[PDB]
């Protein structure tokens, strides 16, 4: 239910397409320890908020949206609403990642 970003263009259309509706990246990676911690939580999350676009960035795979996006730690969490960065912090926090989608769901 998390939508796998793969592409540049991908990305950009994944975010249009959401319309006025929250969008939650997680830029992560299979190898990176606090990445594996979160990601049951983050897909718990994909089925608790219908209203919400839950997208992940593998930044080994997707390494220009990475760049773009300056990514240095993973997990990174950003946040958009209507194209904008609204939000964005890095490490597996529960707390910050609930707190920020309660702020801007």
């Amino acid at each position: 239910s998390v939508k796998l970003i793969e592409s540049k263009e991908a990305f950009q259309e994944a975010l249009a397409a959401a319309g006025d509706k929250l969008v939650v990246v997680d830029f992560s990676a299979t190898w990176c320890g606090p990445c594996k911690m979160i990601k049951p939580f983050f897909h718990s999350l994909c089925d608790k908020y219908s209203n919400v676009v839950f997208l992940e960035v593998d930044v080994d795979d997707c390494q220009d949206v990475a760049a773009d996006c300056e990514v240095k730690c993973m997990p990174t969490f950003q946040f958009y609403k209507k194209g904008q960065k609204v939000g964005e912090f890095s490490g597996a926090n529960k707390e910050k990642l609930e707190a920020t989608i309660t702020e801007f769901a």
